[PDB]
């Protein structure tokens, strides 16, 4: 029984279509090293996506590995409830805090991002709660936002694959448009004018279902798994004063752009977001260990804490918040991320990928190449003009990966839109091999499309 | 500027009064080795409870230690999305599936239990919109059983306390009785004849829904944070032939009770439980790395199969699922729990437990003793005749845990319960240690409630 078999008979895997599964059965990874990862038939890859957006250290940081070791060897598992904590918990919120680009009162600890925002919407629901607002419960939303899977964060996210078949959102769940201006904005619109039309939409949505009745809106700076979505010219600041007007929490999912990814240390600083609550996992800990981390400010720790008070306890908390390793692994891979300047570093890898990739702006497939620091994508179109995918939506997309992937290079893509979320460590010639990979995959995808023209 | 007030200062805590907390601070721990933890001042505790009814090898294990250094040196990360795999899910996976008490198909992994179950939430309304059948969504759990904390998997939960100030349950989200004799039997009822009657209950809650909208029954074989609650004789027989009856899938939470915990490998052994879904974490990896797993049997996994094909793709997934490092952990303690006949172990150890705790069967405070193999419970009360609580329910438990630790033990209160939970490898004079500190606790509080 070999172990393609193996996996083919015993694992439901996520993101997969579970029949051409049993078809075609796994690609098995079986070491990493720098950006790289290998197969099982030595078959190595250039990881473009840093795995799940994630891996900012690439897959052989020692120090990491070390830092986990020391953390077994003290102690290798403890809780944080009922007052209890522990070291690497205690320094890791510290940093966390300190290094927050607006004040922040407290940290609370999650296993996942999903487990994180899922939290969030308990928390603004027991906050508001205490402060005698039981109405003022809903959430909104952008379409092809991602926020993760609960049956509560699935909801908050705004992709159909994740809702059709889940009987979801749930109610109070409420969604606005997606701040793409190369899909959404209507002919010869500015991006400025964009983001008017999506603030007004904001306040539209806000009146029709009471401003009493909205208790926060969510978003990531830019989307990622949505596309590398970036919003408009002065989106954030105008979807910012809407919400103050109501007095609506402003929640920013870092889970993506947190720790360096856009250029700077959060999205919420690239962006000029003033967030109230702030969502953060992925690069936290280069996903070495599942850890989310939720920051919140002072006004929603103090109304949660009286709430606790009250109640004799807040009900609430995973065996896994705060855990010792992997708490004391993301405050490793954080001090790594300062003490090397990789945040500036990111900054100018970034902007060699973007230039590299933008030898292809003219090309017939490609309709837009996007992002900012070091995260980017391409989106490919089967006609400019009109911007019609080739064949059915994602046809391109998929044939790019798989070239990209035969080319020793692992792409994901959105649609037709193929992502690029290298290591932080990637250095200068390593973004040249990966914009080379991407050019033979065009190459390759050209040749099949015969676009002619 | 010091640990603790850093800590006052930075963390929100979990299940802790954030306002108490300002003033008292953490009790932090420092170090951890065999059943023991040691605080920031040098003390030494037993950890009675292994963490949260978790680290089933202690708080030291170095074969644990070393499988995670293996993993970590040759992929330190990797996922399970888009047919990508990797050998410690792959070989965890197998191992899994065929040391499962009854036939069962996949596994599908989460980090947390409360994922899981939310997991097995989405999972049984996708399968039944598969199906045809999408009315066929509601979930029936009991009164204080414990799934979890995410909005749904908290409706699960039947605690008031993870309830209170949330906004749950979620509708769709049903409640029967808490299977708990002392203190739901009627006068003089058998064990039998209060599971009957709330096997009762269950069939006509099931009616007045419409049976076309159950879609569920979760359990713990026997209830854990609700205070080690074990159910009567022919619970699960009847519960289940009742599930069997409305064509109602039966869903194991097994969190706590995997992995000998009952004296046997699974509750669902133990309690002649035939799952068509089982929910694992905890003594899985002892919780030296966050991980738990979902067991599907054939019929729930070829629905969801021929759905992710129709959808084109399962839309589901933690970064988490399936970590190597994770599932590396989790691999050896499992072959680990197997080397060293643990279970078996842990069941005479459970025996010396429970006897132990016997002596104080017939003290003015003590309603109960309860628990089966290396899990118990004693049920304090302010008066045995009328089983009331002395001042309000939970104060002789919190106060009572506050003396255990006093005495170097670490013991979780739920209610007026005080609850036992140790490591598997705790040995004989180890659990005399226990009971002994236990013994302690109690004389102080009896002390305290005086005359
Ligand atoms: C039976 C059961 N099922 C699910 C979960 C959730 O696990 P997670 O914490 O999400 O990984 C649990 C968890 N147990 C911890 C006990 C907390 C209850 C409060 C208390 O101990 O008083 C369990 O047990
Ligand atoms: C991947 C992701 C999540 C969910 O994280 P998990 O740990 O996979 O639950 C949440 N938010 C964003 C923006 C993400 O990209």
């Amino acid at each position: 029984s070999s172990l393609p078999e193996k996996d083919i008979q015993y694992q439901l895997h996520p993101y997969t279509n579970a029949r051409l599964h049993q078809e075609l059965g796994p690609l098995i990874i079986e070491r990493g090293e720098g950006i790289y990862v290998y197969d099982d038939q030595g078959k190595g890859y250039i990881e473009a996506m840093a795995g799940l957006w994630s891996a900012a250290l690439g897959f052989s940081n020692q120090r990491l590995i070390k830092a986990a070791e020391q953390q077994f060897n003290t102690l290798p598992f403890y809780h944080l409830f009922s007052h209890k904590s522990h070291r690497p918990s205690i320094e890791l919120a510290e940093k966390l805090i300190e290094m927050a680009p607006v004040p922040m009162s407290k940290v609370f600890f999650t296993n996942s991002g999903s487990e994180a925002n899922d939290t969030v919407v308990k928390m603004v629901w027991y906050l508001n709660n205490a402060l005698g607002k039981p109405a003022k419960k809903k959430f909104i939303s952008r379409v092809n936002g991602y926020h993760g899977i609960t049956v509560a964060s699935a909801s908050l996210t705004g992709l159909p694959g994740n809702q059709r078949g889940f009987d979801l959102p749930l109610p109070g769940f409420l969604h606005v448009g997606c701040p793409h201006h190369y899909r959404f904005a209507l002919a010869g619109e500015s991006e400025e004018h964009f983001a008017d039309r999506l603030a007004v939409e904001l306040e539209q949505k806000i009146l029709a279902e009471g401003p009493e009745t909205i208790a926060a809106f969510i978003g990531e700076p830019l989307m990622g798994a949505g596309g590398v979505i970036v919003p408009p010219r002065t989106y954030w600041e105008k979807i910012q004063k809407v919400c103050r007007k109501y007095d609506i929490l402003v929640i920013a999912d870092e889970v993506i752009c947190g720790f360096g990814r856009t250029g700077q240390m959060f999205g919420s600083q690239t962006f000029g977001i003033q967030p109230d609550i702030m969502v953060l996992s992925k690069q936290l800990s280069s996903s070495y260990q599942p850890i989310a981390a939720i920051l919140i400010n002072a006004p929603v720790f103090e109304g949660i804490a009286d709430q606790s008070q009250a109640l004799g306890a807040l009900g609430h908390g995973f065996t896994g918040s705060g855990h010792p390793v992997a708490t004391a692994v993301a405050l490793e891979n954080l001090k790594i991320i300062e003490e090397e300047s990789l945040v500036e570093h990111a900054a100018q890898m970034g902007q060699l990928l973007r230039s590299g990739l933008q030898h292809f702006i003219d090309h017939p497939l490609v309709g837009e190449i996007r992002g900012c620091g070091l995260i980017a994508a391409v989106e490919l179109v089967g006609d400019r003009v009109s911007k019609a995918p080739y064949q059915a939506l994602g046809t391109l997309g998929r044939y790019m990966a798989g070239r990209a992937q035969e080319h020793g290079m692992i792409t994901r893509a959105m649609g037709d839109a193929v992502a690029f979320c290298p290591p932080l460590i990637v250095n200068e010639q390593e973004v040249g091999m990966i914009v080379e990979r991407f050019a033979r995959a065009l190459d390759d995808t050209t040749q099949w499309v015969g676009p002619g023209g």
